[PDB]
């Protein structure tokens, strides 16, 4: 009818580039991979995990993994937002839910990403038809950053509910020592005073970092100014070009984190009570 | 016409194998069997309960025993949804329930099962339509939670309409050790020094729990290593290795209820304020 | 043309089983039959009332009553639900009720039943048409139990438009006794207390309430056990098994009125308040 | 065509005892007749003004009167309603219009009426063409109840928008003084007393009252007993038997105007905004 | 379909018509021109701003400043309303932003700038689909005036977050020395002695004092002095009288600078507690 | 579709019969006439002022005013006010808005006014797409009585912000004789000793106790003169009665002043703390 909505949702890098996370790593082995590796054992009680969530502040590397995961994943896969949306014309949407998981079921072989999933009437619709679907290997995941409204019971339908850190310190020197790989910079770098100035950044603070710099660098030379419109032989050979420590230094002391923190303190209370595995 | 949806209401597990509901359970002792069995008691003032619902928090076999109705019964079945749409092409889904009952005491003396009792102008329709139809034998069922939004008579229409709580202590016990059927485990497993730890869980929290006491096994063994992934003699052993204390101890600190008991006690007031058997 | 649907609202019981409305019971022993004994009387002023509309809290018979009075009296009868839709094909069907009112008075002196008529463009057109269709001697009977929402002018051209609460404790013995037709009973029975009990319930809970107090003699006996699958000679002394005011105490305290009041007292205020005789 | 509905509009009681507003009632002896026997003064500037406008609350004779102009006129009627709808098999349903007014000039001069006008594409293809044809002495009349959704501008497009209050206490009296006609009926009855108690109404509600105040008559009488089915003598005689204050004062306790007064305040200021 | 609105926005001065704030243009110049001449540095890690934010009251020239950009840029422009209207007959306008960055990535490596960001559900829905979105060389911009009120993580998703200072004293000698063209002025006026007096100003604040003394000029003669109500010679020799301190100090006196300067503190507090560069 | 509500609010004295403010008469004057009168001088930083805001008491002509500037104003009008009002039919109103503005730089140069613009989610919708609309001759204005509480952003983007004052006594004496303008009077009155007892009296405040000393004349005379509907030789001569201070005296100490003097010198200290010109 007009599915070619969910055929803009479709899609076919690494998996291990990321630092954090070593159980949900660990699960995501286990109730994705080894099924399609060993589908002799995960069935029933051994069957695999259905679907999780993953719970945590922005830049926390939530909508960062998915893009990994389909790139290593041979299975087919799909993406989406809350953007199933609804019309006049239409009248309803829930059908296109229907042909959501019976075409899941067709690729039976097939996995979901999707985000903002806190979204009156066609709210309860979409919620409800959502159900008798949600409940051939499969997997379905989640995301958020204020899930205190699940808004009624997906508390149990996704079996585990995780919970993510703004994360420590020395993942942080993992973090920056592979941000800054095949860049430019002076090997004097001590990524521990650098790392010990990063309490309460996040994975795109950090990043966001190395980007400061790099363009730090350009901003210590005639960067206003002009070549005459052209590339200088020198600004040419800024690939050539290093990065220091103050180069870090000013971005430090000029960048905050961009973010409170009684967020990640309360879903931090949360995840424990009324918060699963 | 497009009356071809509900043939897919229709479809093709035990009935003892649940815990609890002695009422409903004794219900459909009642007044499913007996009556082919005993068509001359049920009649008139004795003839069977038309319909009833029920209301509890998810966790709690509501959307399950029906399954085991169908795996019993040799009658009709007749799975239901909210996507019973139209389009301004149609603009009309009134008559797909005329012709719903039509067909169902034309094709068999049938049973109905649905969820999502939300069911703007169009609900107005379907709830209109429902009603006339809703009063040679035909049985419904319904479940919620959302059992506050009875928007009209139904708490009527249904002449029984019930809350279930979470089990006590010891028929967790019993819930567990119906699911350690197809389970190897050791015998050092006192199930009631678990359910003491079980509190205010219900029914896919204790199985959730259950399938990470086993999936535990694995996590004590190294899941990115690899003999290629091979069937090592351990992963091998994957039916032979057990579940033991520690194995559940992981869960048991590992999980929350992922549950709130409020709209437990509100609705369980309600199912005796405003709320029959 | 494909009108066989105005075919299929219509047929062709007794009627003092029913208890109390002898206001309206006196209505339509007034304005339907007497005038079909002597037109002579009735003409002009003194011609009968042309319709009228109800207004209750559900349980009182409404929706049920006509069934009888219909299956009473010999006149024509046409069964309407809301069921007067349309296609994008089609698009047009106020024409059904020109062309459903022509062939009113085309038969006889007909009456119309119709329920919840709570009832976008073609709501007004329908709304519309019925109105100067609305306008030989037929008879009309509406029905509901949110009429609050009266849209405009129904109110006006349903000279009479009538409130029944619900019963009284005489009205409500006599009901009771009404539900022991042909019934089992020992002689240990008060209905005064009883009755008093009843406070809140309607004539459908009653019956709900007797109904269950007839299986509730099987719900005394083991239910759980079984005769083989086959009769027992105490299931045929079912018959013979009295009831008891102990197979009633425990329905008693097992059920609500399963409804609201307030709809009731909103209702009453409209009764009067803007409320035809 | 398939213009059965067409010819389906055309059809073939007294004036004054219709009972208020004698304004339009000047307005159509005038712009009714005399257009048959006096087109000079009709021409040009003072002739009819070819339509109207009209709302009100229910059961004030708006749908009545046109009833009333059926039996007192002599020139062609056209019934109308909403039903100028079609299928896809049509799809077309503007053409209905386009035969119709060619069809009111091609037999007479003639009067159209239609009640609640409140009535998507084909909305846009009849406000469309409706216009076209909605302009050799053809004279039109719509009404309503709900002008605050008057569609586009049509109190331009028509001379007069007139409110029609619930009537004054006298001419409500009046009315009484045509509703006991033919009844036997005491003359203890004071009717401007009782129209007291009236205020609050319509028409239509005093029709019904009263008419419930006849009821009552034969509710004095034992209703479930039987003659066996006799007209018994009493009953023969409720032709004789009196109404009287008791028989009004059931109708007086028991009855309310069955709606409220919003929707008539609403719209009476309409005859003033866009009026 | 309903959404040309989207080419409503789109549209086809100078540049150094700004005075001051080398880090906003420095900004741009770095991440917008020079990426289009220099591609192969701006590039992954060296990739330009995706998006910044900006904050500070109005009269700052946040909304001047994309007059002259669009003015100046090579890559087309998109303008944006909060009025992202939408209808029941509509229901949704999340379609409008697929639409919009579709758009986007469709014509070329252009620009968006949004004004009053602060801007229930349809909001949760907007600014939902708005963020995936949000993440080909491609800048967006934004804007406001309660930074305090950035919902929820925006101020991540827009790296460069500015609380600008108000108009520094120095850069008033360059708005002044600015708008003193086309403008006859005596040569008496020490500007600083005026720039003394405005400490409180905006920018726009100054403007309109020039203004101010402007008309002061023809405010020493009579508004009610006619020429038989035509231009007298002395009306267009208003340039030919010079502009003086007689006509500033009535306009000096006369303005208050309107606005509170605890806000632009409060924001400041801000910006050094989670506010980024 | 739902424009009429714009082209309703255009509509159709003189600008002489007015008694305060010299100041804004003169300025009234210069951003309205002379830019059509001398459209050449008006440019650039020349160019016509945009808004301002006005700030009193009510009652105290920001109404009357307007009837007499639309009265002279050569060129077009619109009339607003508060009521951007909303529906969940349309549910977004403030394209009201962004067509106004279009549909005035259409149609013409033209006039703006909106009396209280003091007026949760709306007020920051109107509030926000009220500014880029804002921002081909024009002049715009607004008025309130409580613009104490008026926004910092508005408070720049009108440029000036007046308060009128309550009338001082020479203006009261001008105002009592332009309130005298078609009066008959005697010669025993003293208006300047009447303007030495006349405080706290608003505009509406001295018209309204003229008229009631007009009506005093009556209230002297035989009053309750019940002649069968003839009028009394002096209740004739009422008009033709001169009226004098016996006259005016009952008006007095009938009327009284009933306005909010105090808070109104609050924000007239804010008129210039933080008021512009
Ligand atoms: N555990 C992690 N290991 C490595 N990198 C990380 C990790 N978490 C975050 N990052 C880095 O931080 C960035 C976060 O990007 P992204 O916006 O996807 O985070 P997010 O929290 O998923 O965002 P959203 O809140 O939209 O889901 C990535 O580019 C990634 O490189
Ligand atoms: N009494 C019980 N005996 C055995 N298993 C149970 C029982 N209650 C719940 N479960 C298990 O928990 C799960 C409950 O699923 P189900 O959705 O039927 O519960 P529910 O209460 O219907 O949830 P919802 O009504 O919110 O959909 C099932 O997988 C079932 O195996
Ligand atoms: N006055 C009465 N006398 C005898 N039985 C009654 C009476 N009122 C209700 N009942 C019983 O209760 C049931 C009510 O059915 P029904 O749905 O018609 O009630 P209702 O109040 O008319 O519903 P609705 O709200 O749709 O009008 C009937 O099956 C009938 O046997
Ligand atoms: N002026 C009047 N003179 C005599 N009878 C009247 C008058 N007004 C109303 N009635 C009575 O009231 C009844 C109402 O008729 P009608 O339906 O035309 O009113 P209405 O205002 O058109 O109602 P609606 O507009 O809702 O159709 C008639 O049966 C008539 O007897
Ligand atoms: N840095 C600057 N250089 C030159 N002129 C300026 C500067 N800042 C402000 N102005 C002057 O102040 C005026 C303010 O313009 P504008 O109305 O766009 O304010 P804004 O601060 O952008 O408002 P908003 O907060 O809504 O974006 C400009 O027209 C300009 O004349
Ligand atoms: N400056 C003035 N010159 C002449 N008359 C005035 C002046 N100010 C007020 N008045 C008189 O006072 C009365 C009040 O006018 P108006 O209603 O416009 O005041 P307002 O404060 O705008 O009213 P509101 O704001 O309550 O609508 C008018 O009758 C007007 O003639």
């Amino acid at each position: 009818y007009i599915v070619q909505a969910v055929r803009g949702t479709m899609a076919t890098m690494s998996l291990d580039d990321i630092i954090g996370m070593h159980d949900v790593k660990q699960v995501l082995h286990e109730a994705v991979t080894l099924p399609l590796l060993v589908p002799e054992f995960f069935q029933g009680l051994r069957s695999p995990w259905k679907a999780m969530v993953l719970a945590g502040p922005p830049g926390t590397g939530k909508t960062l993994i998915a893009r990994a995961i389909a790139s290593e994943s041979s299975s087919t896969f799909f993406t989406v937002s809350s953007t199933d949306l609804s019309s006049k014309w239409r009248g309803d949407s829930e059908k296109i839910v229907r042909l959501l998981f019976e075409l899941a079921r067709f690729y039976a072989p097939s996995i979901i990403f999707i985000d903002q999933i806190d979204t009156h009437e066609a709210s309860r619709r979409v919620k409800s038809e959502f159900l008798v679907q949600m409940d051939r290997r499969v997997f379905v995941l989640a995301a958020t950053n204020i899930p205190w409204e699940l808004d009624e019971a997906l508390r149990r339908r996704f079996e585990k509910r995780i919970f993510i850190p703004l994360p420590d310190i020395d993942a942080r020197k993992k973090l920056i020592e592979k941000s800054m790989e095949g860049t430019p910079k002076s090997d004097e770098i001590n990524y521990d005073d650098l790392a010990a100035r990063t309490e309460g950044f996040s994975g795109a603070d950090v990043v966001s970092l190395c980007r400061t710099a790099a363009i730090n660098v350009l901003r210590r030379y005639d960067t206003k100014s002009l070549r005459g419109g052209e590339l200088t032989a020198a600004m040419e050979s800024l690939k050539a070009e290093l990065v220091r420590n103050i180069d870090f230094e000013a971005a430090l002391q000029a960048v905050s984190p961009s973010a409170g923190p009684d967020t990640m303190l309360k879903c931090k209370e949360w995840c424990d009570s009324f918060g699963a595995m």
